[PDB]
This record gives structure tokens, C-alpha cells and sequence, in this order.
């Protein structure tokens, strides 16, 4: 028996995906090739350990598809070792702050209402519960991170960890100074590059690779793999610890499946087309943020260096909320997200976040950004219609998905 | 372009699941569907937070996703709540442990040599990083669990948590004896099925969920679903508590295509075929120690009582990393494992586990373990030659499978 209702939904779900414009700055369309190795046999495999040090016998082929993972990460990213294990984003932070620190030690890490992730202090993760945290913002006149701040709280506070990296910076990182700040006070530099994996890879942000002592990241977002986590190094003695801690401290099996996802998206993001792909998300959110600046709105930092951009609402007396709300209605996917120093509360904020690599990989290009940010005005101005709910969808239909 | 190395790989793979005996207890073959899912394009949508209270819009679909696999996991088990997030088997338990203990806390599991998995406590998994452990074995005359043991020991040490259940113990578990033992000393009992799953479910084995505090499993052993994480509890204020330690406590966006993944597991596993299927798995486990045990194999407790055994290999000089190896050259896959009181560490062990799952799967019936079995022998007492691993080959291609 086929489970017709659950079938039902997938088919419900392939086509909310084709008919809406997706802006959630983390959000990416894997393509036909990802989803067929994470649909394969692979996941039926147990393969605890590593490439030919495993607990199970019969991983003769699992053993050449992590290794070439593995091989491709570290061509790709100019890495020394990498793990393709971790589940998540989440679990690629989880080992590397279990083989670096222990609890009570201080981690440091960006805010969660200045851009940072969950995982890099907030209280509610387990990264602000088994760690002491002491976080770092960005400066109300500028927008951006004060580099003498952080070493201003590094120097006081003596962190075992510094992560740099964040969930919601539009800006590059000064991966030297902060390399510099923790060598100045003996803590491990830790960068979380799963927003912009992809335009490192690619070559179009500055790589962390040489700076940090370990680097993390998600395979989705602007990677566009299948959705779990990645961990690369300059320092192979380093890695040898934390594929410790992945295995045994914290998984069991990997998801062989995801695994051979992962290796196709690393062949992916080799190939020359995903520089150009990279470029059109990065020249699609500086020219749609220039649009949004003309109609009206302002831009958090000016504009952006990567692939998302903050829209500052206050212009227009909007909330992130009700922005979020009225593009919703039709069938614009956003986030709020707080401005530096919002004089609105979290849960209703002063701005939203957009990001372009979804959009981008469905043919989105640089000259029909004015009309994506006429959209996104309209919506926000005039309210939702059936109308301009139907026109996003027209436009949306208009642009393929993988 | 078409990844034609990953995927001629992962051909091999599939070549190589069709023509051997896949022995390994933990392990199962997916159907067709369950891959159909996992391989969809809900890896395209973060989903933070839970069904009807996601941090972002566009979840619509999502959520009945989610919450089919919710309350069909509900039904299977007769639980009252279930989270159907978690990554892995080993974020359950974490998640569970860090909802229910602060670091430090006394955590109570089954020794590893006993049959206890690693996050049951062992030194080098967070269970035994983070809290302070201790082990209930076996007896060593009977190999069986000794309530009156377990009993002793949760007085003396009084644990805040009590596991039961295991990765290697062959017999039934009292969970009514477990909950009295930890009534004593105020415990919550977690009982973590992941292994007999699927045998609960099927009316085949105790149900911890009226007994257990909280109930922890994976969907892919007994289950045979998707490589994933479960819990269940019949307490739904003690799993609202847990669902936050799930999120935001230790993963970020959940992986929605295994999650359809596992609604569609457990759609097959409440249809009657599922209860059949069961029944033979077990069957065939007993009668495959018993036709080992025939050929002067030292099976652990004697027999079994679900789904998988253990043999004992000291009687014929072999550690279980070399029976590991002698039986792959042949194409039997299983893992070494350890023993109750193993001598021997577990990279090599003194013993080997059988489980009949996934064979029971391809349509193997009792009357084929004879045959099964006489290949096991010669592969240990022989070694490997191309005829034997021919007369395996032959074996395993008389049972395809989709
Ligand atoms: N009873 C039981 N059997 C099981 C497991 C389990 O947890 N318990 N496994 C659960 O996955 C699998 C084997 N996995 C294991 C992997 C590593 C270690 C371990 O203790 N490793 C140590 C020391 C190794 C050595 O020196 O031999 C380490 O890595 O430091 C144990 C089991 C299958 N059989
Ligand atoms: C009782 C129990 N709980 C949790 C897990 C952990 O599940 P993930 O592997 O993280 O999905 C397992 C796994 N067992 C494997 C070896 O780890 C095996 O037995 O072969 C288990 O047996």
C-alpha cells in the first residue's frame, strides 16, 4: 500500500514551493541529483567510525563515498581535513565546542539580537547552558562589529572560544583581527561560515580557512547541498579531536545518505556554472537591496557584501511582523529581524531579512530585481489582494525550480 | 552536469546490498516510498520550532507533515505525546538527559560489555562526559539482567535517571520491575527501544510506554524506517519540557523530508503485513541460534527472545574482529561485538551479533536459517574461497528486493 496521505501533502508542498517567492535569507533549492543520494540504499548502512576504521563490517563502498566526500571538501574549501558527519549546523558546533572546551569554560560569541546564531551563546541553547557566554554586538553608529570591543571583551573576559560568524551579518569579517584577538588571549578561533559557505566556496568572501582553528558549517544555505553540517581545518591534529567528538562523543551512525549529498554538492560547487551562480545571488542582493533603498526603505550597514541584506521598515511605519505578515498574504516568504538597537520588542521588531540565493537558483537576474523590490513595496504599502497574490504567482511560476 | 563518480558508487553500493547476507542487528532495508520521501524536496524549508509555532511563515504544509508523523507515532506506541525531530537515536537520549539532569547528575545505564549502548554512559560519549555513571551488568551465569541487582545498585547510588534497554542484551525487559526500582529512589525511568521498536509495535515485545517516564528510540532498526531519531512519553506536560531541550536546546531546523520519511514508516507499520513481518523476524532470530547453536556455537543466554543474538567465540579461538572479517570475505556482514565481561576492548571483542531484520525483510524464512547458518560456520571454520562466497552470492540474489 502506497501512504496516499502522506503523498498527498509532499504533492501539496512541491507546489506551495513552485507558486511562492522564497526570500529567507538560509533557504536554497537543492537540485534533482542531491535529493536522488539522499533517497539512496546509502541510509540503510551502519558505518560508525571512519573511512576504513569502522565498527561494522560490509562499508567497503560507504568507505569510498565519505572519503570522497571527504576529498572534495578539503579541494573545495582549501582545507587540510574535514568531517562530513555532523547531522547539523547545530551538531558541526556541538563537537568542535566539546573537543575545545569543557563545561563552565567561556565561550564567546556574536548576539542573538545582533545577527549571531542560537548556537553561539543564547541562553536557551545548549551552547549558553553548558558554556559561561559573553557575547558581542554591533556598534549603534556604525552597524557593523567594533573589532576593539571584542578584543576589549576578550581581554577582560578571557574566552576559552571565539566564534566569528552569524546568522544575520550582511557584511564581510575580519577574520585576521579576530584571528589576532584570540591569539592575543590564547582562546581557539572557531568560524561559522553556514551562512555563506557557498561564496567562500565560490571565492566571493573572504576564506577563513587560513585564520581560524576550526571552521564550521551547514551543507545547505547558500552551499545549496542537502541539509546537514560540515566541520574543515587547517590543522589535522585538531581534526583527529574533534572526529572524536563527533564519533563516539555525540552521534552514532551518520547518515550515509546525506553523506553521498553532500559529495554531490561539493562536485556542484566545484564546477565553474556555481561561480557564476554565486555572483547572481551576490549581485541580486546588492542590487535588490538598492531597489528596496529607492522605493523607500532603508538598508541596515547601507547595503550588503553577501547574500542577505536587513531592511530597516521605521521609513515606512512598519513593524518586521506586520511586514512579514502582508508579504506572506501574497506569497512572499521574508523574516522579521531586529535592527541594531530596534526600539521594537523581538517578537514584533522594526525590520525584516532577505535573502537571494533561492531565488537565485531559480533564474532570478540582477535587472528583474526592480521588479521583485516593486512587489515587495506594493505589498507592504497597499495591503494583500488577490491580485498581487496572483501576479507573484505568475512570477514565480515563470521561474523553475530544480 | 551529473555526478557520474558519486553515482556509480552508490550503483556499487546497491550492487553490493543485493548479492551478500546483511547480518548486521541494527540494521533494515527502507521500502521504496520511505526513500521516495526522505528524497523530497522538504529539505528545502527550515522549519524551526514545532507544528502550528514555527519561527517562520511557509510551514503551512509542513506542519501536517510533522504532525502526521506526530500522532501516527502516537497511535503505534499508545503515547500520549512524541517528538519526531530528533536527528539521530543519539540526539534523543541527549536531549532527554539534558531535560531531565543538569551536568554532574547521577545517570544509571546498562554496561557497555553487558549490552548497554555507548550514550547509555560510557566515558567517552557525553552521557558519561557530562554526568556521573553507573552501570548494572549481567549475571555471569545465566547472562541475564538481575533485578534484584538493579535494585541494589539504584539504592547505593540513587540516579537521577534510570535507562533501560540496549544495544546487545538478547532477552525481554521487566519495564514494570524498572519503574518500581526507580519509584525507590525517585529516577525517572527513560527506556530506550530503539532496538525493539519495531517489536512493540507489533505486539511482540513488552510496551515500556505505560511504565518509562520517557520513551527514546530510532526509526530505523526494528522500525525500518528512515535514519532518525524518536521520543515518545505519556506525560505530554513532561514532553512539552523535552520538545524545548529538542529545540532550541540541541539541533536547529529539523530534517522535514525524514520526517515525512518517518510518517511514512510508521503508516507501514501499523498496517497487519507489519505484525507478520515481526513475527518472522523473531522466528528467524530463534531459529538461527538454535541451528548455530546445533554446529557447537556458544550462543549468550542461550537463545534469544527478539530480534538478535550474540555468540560467543572464545570457544574457537577467534575474536570477534577477526569472525568480523572472515565472514565479510564470504559476504555475511555482521559486526564484531562485545560480550558480557568481554576481556577484549571493543575495537576487537570476543564475539559477534547476528540480527534477522533485514534479511526477514527480503522475504528469508525459518526454514533458510539452516542454510544460513552452515554458510556462517564455514566462513569461520574454512575461511573465505570463491565458491563459498558464490553459494552467499546465489543465496542473497534468490531474495531481491526493490
Ligand atoms: N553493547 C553494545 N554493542 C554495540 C554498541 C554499543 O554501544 N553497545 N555499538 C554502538 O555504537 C556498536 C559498536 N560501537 C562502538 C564504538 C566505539 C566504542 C568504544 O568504546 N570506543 C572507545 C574505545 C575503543 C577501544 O579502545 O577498543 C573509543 O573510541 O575511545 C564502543 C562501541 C555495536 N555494538
Ligand atoms: C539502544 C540504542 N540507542 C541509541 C542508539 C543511537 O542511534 P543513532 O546511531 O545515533 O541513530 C543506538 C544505536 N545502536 C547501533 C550503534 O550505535 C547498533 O546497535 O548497531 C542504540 O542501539
Amino acid at each position: 500500500k502506497r501512504d496516499e496521505a502522506l503523498f498527498e501533502l509532499i504533492a501539496l508542498e512541491e507546489k506551495r514551493q513552485r507558486e511562492g517567492l522564497e526570500l529567507i535569507a538560509s533557504e536554497n533549492f537543492v537540485s534533482k541529483q542531491v535529493r536522488e543520494a539522499v533517497g539512496s540504499v546509502l541510509t540503510n548502512k551502519y558505518a560508525e567510525g571512519y573511512p576504513g576504521a569502522r565498527y561494522y563490517g560490509g562499508c567497503e563502498v560507504i568507505d569510498r563515498v565519505e572519503s570522497l566526500a571527504i576529498e572534495r571538501a578539503k579541494a573545495l574549501f582549501g582545507a587540510a581535513w574535514a568531517n562530513v558527519q555532523p547531522h547539523s549546523g547545530s551538531q558541526a558546533n556541538m563537537a568542535v565546542y566539546m573537543a575545545l572546551m569543557e563545561p563552565g569554560d567561556t565561550l564567546m560569541g556574536m548576539d542573538l539580537a545582533a545577527g549571531g546564531h542560537l548556537t553561539h551563546g543564547s541562553r536557551v541553547n545548549f551552547s549558553g547552558k553548558l558554556y559561561k557566554v559573553v557575547s558581542y554586538g554591533v556598534r549603534p553608529d556604525t552597524e557593523l562589529i567594533d573589532l576593539e570591543e571584542v578584543r576589549r571583551l576578550a581581554l577582560e573576559h578571557r574566552p576559552k572560544v571565539i566564534v566569528a560568524g552569524a546568522s544575520a551579518y550582511p557584511r564581510f569579517w575580519d577574520f585576521k583581527a579576530f584571528r589576532e584577538i584570540a591569539d592575543e588571549v590564547g582562546a581557539y578561533l572557531v568560524v561559522d561560515m553556514a551562512h555563506f559557505a557557498g561564496l567562500v566556496a565560490a571565492g566571493l568572501h573572504p576564506n577563513p580557512l587560513p585564520y581560524a582553528h576550526v571552521v564550521t558549517s551547514t551543507t545547505h544555505k547558500t552551499l545549496r547541498g542537502p541539509r546537514g553540517g560540515l566541520i574543515l581545518s587547517n590543522d589535522p591534529e585538531l581534526g583527529k579531536r574533534i572526529d572524536k567528538l563527533i564519533f563516539p562523543g555525540i552521534q552514532g551512525g551518520p547518515l550515509e545518505h546525506v553523506i553521498a549529498g553532500k559529495a554531490v554538492a561539493f562536485f556542484e560547487a566545484l564546477q565553474p556554472e556555481f561561480k557564476e551562480y554565486s555572483r547572481l545571488v551576490v549581485e541580486n542582493a546588492k542590487r535588490l537591496a538598492e531597489e528596496l533603498a529607492r522605493r523607500g526603505y532603508r538598508i541596515v550597514t547601507g547595503g550588503t557584501d553577501n547574500h542577505l541584506f536587513l531592511v530597516d521598515l521605521r521609513p515606512k511605519g512598519l513593524t518586521g511582523k506586520e511586514a512579514e505578515e502582508r508579504l506572506d498574504a501574497v506569497g512572499i516568504t521574508v523574516n522579521k529581524n531586529a535592527i541594531p538597537f530596534d526600539p521594537k520588542p523581538p517578537r514584533v521588531t522594526s525590520g525584516i531579512r532577505i535573502g537571494t540565493p533561492a531565488i537565485t537558483t531559480r533564474g532570478f537576474t540582477p535587472e528583474e530585481m526592480p521588479l521583485v523590490a516593486e512587489l515587495i513595496d506594493r505589498a507592504l504599502l497597499e495591503g494583500p489582494s488577490e491580485a498581487l497574490r496572483e501576479e507573484v504567482r505568475r512570477l514565480a511560476l515563470a521561474h523553475p525550480m530544480p
